[PDB]
């Protein structure tokens, strides 16, 4: 006896179900999905660090992944490959609570334990201490897995890699319930700290294995075609579709969760592209921590998009600062506002 | 060439991370799956009516399913066998709520909305109405995904199917927080409805890919051990193994599902075996429901097991008495209390 088959594609997320993750769940929920005969069967993972093995090898066709990890995975040989962006440049550093003798200065970490999430996190700070007259043995990285943030306020880390739209967050509303300053959650870009304009290595994208692209290129097309769907819906009605999320998935209708969300709000990508000058980038970079060759070619297409790409830009320094003052505005304000391009 | 294998073996949770899961995440955080050479890749579904066609196509090789959807799976040719049991004949039933107009007759539900989780909770219930003078046409069935107790609490639905340990709980704490008597959280038991005697088909079980247990029985039966190592120091150590559980996974620190915890205790299966007469009964359910055809065989073994096999049970009736009146001191005094077996 053989098995039925199934139409069910499998979407591993990048992480447990988050305020980000919203034009997936909204597409399905809002039958998106369903419009164009596609069944996503969405699959959270309780281990980040599986996520691009799962995905390169076959086991899961589809899912989500920031840039250094997405880059990585093929060249460790599991073949995924970026077929759109779902948060572009989301501001990612060393997370701290100030007060605790860490500063802006990159030497204020000797002696700390650096909690990070996987693998890479350490790998990218091993490799910052040497331009910053420290070495890897300054530090101790402890690997927190999705629990960074919670571990800084437990007090088990002194500090550790998050991104600002999520951990930090976390951070400064815990603060606050404890009657503490929430400007005392602070972070050391990462970015800043290795000299390379932008948190474009952050980038999360929708990946998908290599084989499952090249037998089913329809399938793929038409989930990005219900993902964009879901996508402008999101950024037109966020209260809304906020809402409609927090409904099907109860943990994101949490005041956090919803502070969260405003902070995202500014971050998606509303065109799903693949930014071409930031892969470049990257993949320099990914070159410069050992863990991509020379000669690495980056694996990204935007071969399966269906509307048109917009400009590059050549001004991201000038964009990158009015993202900064958006999100220190997001603080003290509701509400959800785009940034207008140059 | 340059794709590598990947050792990781998908496991996929038959509900988000709940309670219940406490053996699965603790053999994974305790190193015990490491310490049989297994990495065991923990997955969560965002819909439990997509586990059984994942693993029984084989793009899951593992995971946990109710055993009227195991039964299902493989009569409809989606080849998955029950390997092991998790929890064992849970209280599940149609829970309401005092005042509403609904009682322990079934003939209360006339007119009312009730809530199911997939598919065959809907199927049960149009089979009962035959039996006390109603027709599938007398209630509406709203499909709720696991969110059947909120939306009673919300007033979208007027009762739905849920679990004693889970859904009930979060009727009962829910009452509290309104300042309510948490005895109004009630349920018409199904398996008295259905005349079953026990909730022998809402036994939750460790399943397989029929393919993955033929090509792989030295991963399954060291998956096993490991399970049976961590079930072994959760019952003996529940309060510590529950702190590590949510130091891993922070939602199962909140009092609530400490709460659901300790319900839960009683029924975790301490063998992890197969429970023959369960099954045969089962069975002849399905095939009742006309869910499984007439020559209909049973898809578990216990093959894979390392340890002896529990007698059967040899007065069936006087342990469901005991954990009826365990339950509901359960309910008043918490802690942590084993039944004692005959």
């Amino acid at each position: 006896g053989s098995h039925m088959s199934t139409n069910k594609i499998t979407f591993l997320l990048n992480w447990e179900a988050a305020p980000y993750h919203i034009p997936v769940y909204l597409a399905n929920i809002k039958g998106y999905f369903k419009d164009e005969n596609l069944d996503i069967a969405i699959l959270e993972p309780s281990n980040p660090s599986d996520v691009t093995e799962l995905v390169g090898s076959g086991k899961v066709d589809m899912g989500l992944k920031a840039m250094v990890g997405t880059l990585a995975a093929k060249a460790r040989g599991f073949p995924v490959t970026s077929i759109g962006s779902l948060l572009d440049e989301p501001f990612t550093g060393i997370c701290y609570l100030e007060g605790s003798g860490i500063t802006s200065d990159f030497q204020s970490l000797k002696g700390k334990r650096i909690g990070y999430v996987g693998e890479f996190g350490k790998i990218q700070v091993d490799e910052l201490t040497k331009h910053y007259g420290m070495t890897p043995d300054d530090y101790v990285a402890v690997r927190c897995g999705m629990n960074v943030a919670k571990y800084i306020l437990e007090g088990t880390i002194d500090c550790g890699i998050g991104i600002e739209c999520i951990q930090q967050v976390e951070l400064e509303e815990a603060l606050k319930e404890q009657g503490k300053d929430s400007n005392d959650a602070k972070m050391l870009r990462i970015d800043k700290l290795a000299e390379l304009g932008c948190c474009c290595f952050c980038t999360i994208l929708y990946i998908a294995n290599d084989k499952f692209i090249a037998e089913n290129p329809q399938a793929v097309k038409k989930f990005l075609k219900a993902i964009k769907r879901a996508t402008d819906y999101m950024l037109a009605h966020p209260r809304e579709a906020w809402a409609e999320y927090g409904n099907f998935k109860p943990t994101m209708q949490t005041d956090l969760n919803t502070k969260k969300f405003q902070r995202c709000y500014a971050y998606f990508s509303e065109s799903l592209y693949n930014v071409h000058r930031d892969w470049r980038k990257v993949n320099n970079y990914g070159k410069r921590l050992d863990i991509l060759p020379e000669n690495y070619v980056p694996n990204y297409t935007n071969e399966y998009l269906s509307w048109p790409e917009p400009k590059e830009v050549d001004d991201p320094e000038k964009a990158q600062d009015l993202m900064l003052k958006h999100q220190e505005e997001c603080k003290t304000c509701g509400g959800y506002k785009r940034l207008v391009l140059a």
